């Protein structure tokens, strides 16, 4: 009676299935598959009551289920790590996260129960399996505080002279320039020796965090100390050589 | 008797094998693997009510099924991976597919219990192992909503008193184009110092999906822009380079 249940359940899953509107030949192996394992956990649950093996129906079971354990690690890794996230996920949807050991960077659009789906910059749908967030850093550029700038002036050898000046009036720039974070770091300093060039470096902030703002003051910053390293006599330097003719 | 129907179904076996048109001494070795594996589970079966060794055969049948659960984990890995996804997958048959992990590239043609097939852009056909689906991120570019167009627009340094107006131009015209997607990012700025050029980022997307029209829409792009900067009376840059005579 159990099987006879069973077997019309199944019969009854796989109508239901068909009518959903999916391959035939498909179904059917499904349903023999289901039959099957069905079939099997039956056997090694009712070889006693019925069957009369013990040693070797145990030892068939334990290995079968040994290998099925063993095959079936990485989709219930993914379904174990779908719970976590679930409980303590570090972001939220339409979050913008990114990670420095694989390549998952997007914005977040559904968190599965399997797998995460995440739209790229691309305009692409990405599907990332949950296990992977269990195992590697993530960051969350969705929640910055600030935009950071930095980028390095290259003047010519024959500049030396002009380096403490420039460096002062860079400062003086950046100090009083209304869309800098005066409360972040804020260095320019005359950093190391270039094969072709003196490096300065600078690094600042801004107080907002929108790509378009952000953009829009950094090429003014940068408009900016072209006009301050040209109106003091100095010059950005391209790459230069000795030439020995012979 | 029991031996017997499964040796005769064996045979069966074997000789409808070589009608469909296979090797013969292959079909002889499979056969005997077959045997020989249908009397192994026997003896493991049929030690007790017939055979008189309990602990013997108990740990003979336990390491020999050890040993194939360990050796046996891919196929079934495989298998598991399939059937996960008949019931959830990422993708469609005629589905453009990549992965930043692997190189899968390609669309879609079957998808089988052991093995995916994809038609690379080459026109050859890829088998692709359904494991892989549990472990990597699959990416979809056959369900995009839209084309990105990027570019670089690089000026000599001595133009640097015309980058703002370019700029300002090369945006009016990019918010003015028929074939550009209003509702998107739309980003035109002074980027960054190089070693030979000041460079200008460009970022928009095309409202087409469409290989072909995705393409000329570029090509437009770029003309004019060509024509914007050469009427400024600025010019693209080539590498340039410093050279002291001696
Ligand atoms: C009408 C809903 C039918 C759902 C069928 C679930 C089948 C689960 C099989 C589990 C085998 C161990
Ligand atoms: C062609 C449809 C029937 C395929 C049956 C496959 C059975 C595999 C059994 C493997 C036992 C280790
Ligand atoms: C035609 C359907 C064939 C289904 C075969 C299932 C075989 C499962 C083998 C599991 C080994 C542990
Ligand atoms: C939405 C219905 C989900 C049914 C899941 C069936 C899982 C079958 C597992 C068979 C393992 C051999
Ligand atoms: C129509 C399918 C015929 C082949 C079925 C093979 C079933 C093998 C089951 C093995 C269980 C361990
Ligand atoms: C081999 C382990 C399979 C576990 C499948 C769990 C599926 C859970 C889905 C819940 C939401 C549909
Ligand atoms: C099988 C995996 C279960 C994971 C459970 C995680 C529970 C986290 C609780 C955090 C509370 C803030
Ligand atoms: C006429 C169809 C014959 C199918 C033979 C299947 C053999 C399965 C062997 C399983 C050994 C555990
Ligand atoms: C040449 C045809 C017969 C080959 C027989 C190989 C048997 C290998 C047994 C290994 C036992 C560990
Ligand atoms: C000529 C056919 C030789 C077949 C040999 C099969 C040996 C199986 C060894 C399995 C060890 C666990
Ligand atoms: C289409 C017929 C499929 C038959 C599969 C037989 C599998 C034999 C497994 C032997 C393991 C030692
Ligand atoms: C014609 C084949 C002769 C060799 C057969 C060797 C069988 C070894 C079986 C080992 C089972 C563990
Ligand atoms: C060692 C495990 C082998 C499992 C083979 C399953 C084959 C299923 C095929 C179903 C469609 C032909
Ligand atoms: C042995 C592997 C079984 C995998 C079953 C996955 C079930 C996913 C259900 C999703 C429903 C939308």
């Amino acid at each position: 009676i159990l099987t006879i249940k069973l077997f019309l359940l199944i019969n009854q899953f796989e109508k239901q299935q068909i009518k959903k509107g999916r391959d035939i030949t498909s179904a059917r192996i499904m349903s023999r598959i289901i039959k099957i394992t069905i079939i099997v956990v039956l056997v090694l649950l009712y070889g006693e009551h019925f069957g009369m093996s013990l040693s070797g129906l145990l030892t068939f079971g334990g290995i079968g289920g040994l290998a099925v354990g063993m095959a079936g690690k990485d989709i219930l890794s993914n379904f174990f790590s779908g719970i976590m996230l679930y409980f303590d996920r570090p972001f939220s949807i339409g979050d913008w996260i990114r990670s420095p050991d694989r390549n998952i960077e997007g914005t977040v659009a559904e968190i599965g129960w399997r797998i995460t789906k995440i739209t790229t910059f691309d305009n692409r749908p990405l599907y990332v399996p949950n296990s992977l967030f269990s195992s590697i850093s993530v960051e969350n550029p969705g929640r910055m505080t600030n935009r950071r700038i930095t980028t390095t002036i290259g003047l010519r050898y024959e500049d030396a002279a002009k380096v403490g000046v420039i460096v002062e009036a860079v400062r003086e720039m950046l100090k009083n320039h209304p869309a800098i974070d005066q409360r972040q770091t804020l260095l320019v300093y005359f950093n190391q020796f270039a094969d072709s060039s003196l490096n300065i470096m600078v690094y600042c902030f801004t107080k907002t965090t929108v790509w378009a703002e952000w953009l829009a003051a950094q090429q003014d910053v940068y408009l900016k100390i072209i006009d301050i390293v040209q109106s003091h006599g100095a010059d950005f330097a391209f790459p230069s050589q000795t030439l020995y003719m012979d």
